[PDB]
């Protein structure tokens, strides 16, 4: 296998391209027939191969152009020569050198949203990776409009780390569809927008209480509670069961929550031969509804 090539230098650097040069290393009694070039950045995971011109570098070429680099990233480079035997030892790395800035080009992935409290529209996205921001002053532009309308409303978020925006206004009807895209910008200029997606605003909280509530004591620490769903009313994600010992204030109560359609539950780790008060509430992404009547049950022993 071949020895390490030497003297890797960065002769030119633009926003996405660099011109590199190097000098041959010992070939170890076998003809050197190829050079490959690797790059390392703070964000790459160690050394990676790069695209070059010529797309394949022979053993006679000691300089080459590297393409498809990220704007505004710090780069080191090294070269490796190859024999017929195998791949050689990597060179020592070149000096570090930062590419120039450019317009941003990558929009955030997984633009979505939903939920929230009354009068809200909740919009979420994944922050654009740092090696893809292409320059200082990187931020987002959240564009949203009611489905069926023409005017886009625009919010700027100066912070590259922003992953979430909440719009609240009386104009927002409950569970209404908005068209949503998220764009990017940096000091060099404005970049593209994500593909439009549909996001629904916050839904209405439950409006009716659970009915037909009662409980049964099983052991001295376990009771069972049953209710019926309300009739009419809102969407219901589960129930909040609220319980407290006869000797505590109601505001000291513990709460457990329920997910799905179960219209019953089981409370544990209670004190025996003691009275307990309970009440149930429906909830959804927007909050909780009215409370059932309070029911009274005593533990077994």
């Amino acid at each position: 296998p071949p020895g390490p090539p030497e003297a890797v230098t960065i002769d030119e650097i633009t926003d996405t391209t660099a011109q590199l040069s190097w000098r041959p290393g010992p070939d170890n009694h076998s003809p050197i027939t190829m050079y490959v070039i690797q790059a390392r950045t703070p964000f790459s995971v160690g050394w990676q191969a790069v695209n070059t011109v010529p797309d394949l570098v022979d053993g006679k070429t000691f300089t080459a152009t590297v393409v498809g680099l990220n704007p505004w990233v710090e780069y080191e480079f090294r070269t490796v020569a190859a024999n017929v035997i195998g791949i050689g030892e990597p060179s020592r790395p070149s000096e570090k050198r930062r590419t120039e800035e450019a317009l941003p080009e990558v929009t955030p992935a997984n633009v979505s949203g939903g939920g929230g409290s009354k009068s809200e529209l909740v919009i979420t996205w994944e922050t654009v990776p740092e090696e893809l921001q292409n320059g200082r002053g990187f931020g987002y532009v959240v564009a949203f409009r009611p489905h069926g309308k023409m005017i886009w409303m625009l919010t700027v978020l100066a912070s590259a780390d922003a992953s979430r925006y909440v719009f609240r206004n009386e104009s927002v009807r409950p569970f209404s569809p908005f068209e949503v895209k998220v764009g990017v910008f940096n000091n060099k200029g404005e970049g593209p927008f994500s593909p439009t997606t549909l996001v629904y605003s916050a839904e209405e909280e439950p409006t009716k209480p659970p009915a037909s509530i009662f409980a049964r004591s099983l052991s001295a620490t376990d009771i069972e509670v049953f209710w019926a769903s309300p009739i009419g009313r809102g969407r219901i994600q589960g129930y909040e069961v609220k319980y407290w010992r006869h000797d505590d204030k109601e505001e000291n109560a513990k709460k457990i929550r329920t997910v799905g359609n179960q219209t019953s539950t089981k409370i544990t780790n209670l004190k025996g031969s003691a009275l307990y008060h309970l009440s149930v509430k429906a909830y959804n992404s927007a909050g909780t509804g009215p409370s059932s009547a309070t029911v009274n049950v005593t533990t077994r022993k």
